[PDB]
């Protein structure tokens, strides 16, 4: 079967050395398995794969410093018409498919480093901000490796 298969590698941390929370060491460098998806499921612009979850955990939060956190992601957009779809790493790579990062509301986030996820209202101590990643077809996907990379920054308000 013709499939696209790959992983989403994400690294990141706080914008500022002096932040309301610490980013958990398990969250600052993660690799998310996107799975193997048949190109017949990605044969048309706007087709998407089943999303895979990944979390960003924040520790030791002090809500006297900030009551909310949000995350912005940076990565190469697959093309000017899909600024919320990551380009793939070129390594036998798939084409006409990229990777989207969704926040807890299901919105695919723009990948320009300035577009923040929906805000998470913090409790003191540990808080998790959930995300999902998935494949997004920009056309008739072709089989091959489909890895993507992005970086994130946590901002507080």
């Amino acid at each position: 079967a013709n499939v696209v298969e790959g992983k989403f590698h994400v690294t990141g941390g706080n914008v500022t050395t002096a932040a309301a929370c610490a980013v958990d060491a398990g969250s600052v460098d993660q690799t998310v398995q996107l799975g193997q998806v048949r190109t017949a499921s990605l044969a048309q612009e706007g087709a998407t794969s089943s999303a895979v979850g990944f979390n960003i955990q924040l520790n030791d939060c002090d809500t006297n410093v900030a009551s909310k956190a949000a995350v912005a992601f940076l990565g190469t957009a697959i093309d000017a018409g899909h600024t919320n779809v990551l380009a793939l790493q070129s390594s036998g790579s798939a084409t006409n498919v990229g990777v989207q990062i969704l926040d807890r509301t299901g919105a695919a986030l723009t990948l320009d480093g300035a577009t923040f996820s929906s805000e998470t209202t913090l409790n003191n101590g540990t808080n998790t901000i959930p995300f999902q990643a998935r494949y997004f077809a920009t056309g008739a996907a072709t089989p091959g490796a489909a890895n993507a990379d992005a970086t994130f920054k946590v901002q507080y308000q």
